[PDB]
């Protein structure tokens, strides 16, 4: 079996990405971000408490023929970004564009931190980092691709993401019509949970790629490339009048200037993100200050290539008994 969902950004920035998910017997549709970054499938629902819900629309497990309440099972998460939630467990039927898993762990949040309230674009997040990151206890559960995995054609996932406009998450084949070129694979370390993987290195708009080991994961539950100081300041050397700003917590520059390409290596291959993905607009309404897409890792412990990066390629996610991430251009 295969399926196929339309990814949509939630505002002109691409802060971040939603795809509609069909959950329980009758459809109850929610507009989750996926998150390679993650392994929990978890929803705003008529348990979350009511002045932490602001339009999100919720799931209703009294509502649906087949939800199990998962006896008690509880989970609690926190992600890099110091969000936050928890609640209690449900199993029930939930779809991806065509493609149905039965008795999925849907995680009922009881409580979310600010940051999720205030995103009315977002019902929840569908994790699809490996299970072994999974925090439902004190049996944990699988994620919703580790699920469907027996029954694909094939098992992997694609990530297909729009620069200001929408995109295709695939599961189960690969669409040999939405790339150019061949595809690169490289090795994945699945020992943090993560989609770990070696980038070969970097170049600065049209300058000389620079062979070096970058080691980070593939996160499309991340807006922003964070990469190691050496390399940032390297880039941002590049643009009149930017500097790292304490008061803002990164690199901005002048709104009037234009950025450079940034270029990633993937085993032999080169993928090239434009410089205007690398812009994200002023740091405040009016301001001609604008904020940087290339951010600084060293606060954060590792490197992350989000959507900033992803979305110059065609990404696959190969969940082989070896996993390997596929890069192509488009
Ligand atoms: N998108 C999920 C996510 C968020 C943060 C991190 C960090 F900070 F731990 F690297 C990993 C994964
Ligand atoms: N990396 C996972 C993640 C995804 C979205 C959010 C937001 F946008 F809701 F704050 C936080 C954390």
């Amino acid at each position: 079996s295969t399926g196929s969902a339309t990814t949509t950004p939630i505002d002109s920035l691409d802060d971040a990405y939603i795809t509609p998910v069909q959950i329980g017997t009758p459809a109850q549709t929610l507009n989750l971000d996926f998150d390679t970054g993650s392994s929990d499938l978890w929803v705003f629902s008529s348990e979350t408490t009511a002045s932490e819900v602001d339009g999100q629309t919720i799931y209703t497990p009294s509502k649906s023929t087949t939800a199990k309440l998962l006896s008690g099972a509880t989970w609690s998460i926190s992600y890099g970004d110091g969000s936050s939630s928890s609640g209690d467990v449900y199993t029930d039927t939930v779809s991806v564009g065509g493609l149905t898993v039965t008795g999925q762990a849907v995680e009922s949040a009881k409580k979310v931190s600010s940051s999720f309230t205030e995103d009315s674009t977002i019902d929840g997040l569908l994790g699809l980092a490996f299970s072994t990151l999974n925090t439902v206890s004190p049996t944990q559960q699988k994620t919703f691709f580790d699920n469907a995995k027996a029954s694909l054609d094939s098992p992997v996932f694609t990530a297909d993401l729009g620069y200001h406009a929408p995109g295709t998450y695939n599961f189960g084949f690969i669409d040999t019509t939405a790339y150019t070129g061949s595809i690169t694979y490289t090795a994945v370390s699945t020992k943090q949970g993560f989609w770990e993987w070696t980038s070969t290195g970097y170049a600065v708009g049209s300058g000389t790629f620079k062979s070096t080991s970058i080691d980070g994961i593939a996160d499309t539950g991340t807006t922003l490339l964070y990469l190691p100081a050496t390399v940032v300041s390297a880039y941002w050397a590049q643009v009149s009048g930017a500097k790292s700003s304490s008061s803002v917590g990164g690199y901005v520059f002048p709104c009037s200037a234009t950025l450079p390409s940034f270029t990633f290596g993937v085993g032999s291959a080169r993928i090239v993100i434009p410089g205007d993905y690398i812009d994200f607009g002023p740091i405040s309404t009016g301001s001609s200050s604008c904020f940087g897409g290339i951010q600084s890792s060293a606060g954060i412990g590792i490197n992350i290539f989000g959507d900033v990066a992803l979305k110059a390629a065609f990404v696959v996610f190969n969940g082989a008994t070896t996993p390997t991430l596929g890069f192509a251009s488009k």
